[PDB]
DNA sequence: ATGAGACGCTGGCGATTAGCTAATCGCCAGCGTCTCATCTTTATGCGCC
């Protein structure tokens, strides 16, 4: 129905799918890249706020007593 | 040694037939961001030919 689900099958499985589908996919990330504003990268981490939030404090506690 | 010259309802209707700018007012107008640097310039504050 929308582009994601082709997005994310593409992503996750690891089979031959069509070459139109693919240009598809990838033309359409390169039509709306993102911004550039954060340098480096974000690799998938915990990816909620309340895990970092946790190791947050629990830094903050070993450092400071 | 005879046989030409002298020429109409229109105007006033209807009724087709055809065709055109203009005056009034309302609506409604591509826009969103960030980064980066870059220079200026201003308010105040300090010096005598």
């Amino acid at each position: 129905p929308t582009i994601y689900h082709l997005r994310k099958k593409l992503v996750d499985s690891t089979d031959k799918a069509d070459l139109r589908l693919i240009y598809l996919a990838l033309a359409h990330m390169i039509k709306f890249r993102g911004h550039f504003l954060i340098e480096g990268d974000l690799n998938p981490d915990n990816s909620d706020v309340d895990k970092l939030f946790i190791q947050l404090v629990q830094t903050y506690n070993q450092l400071f007593e």
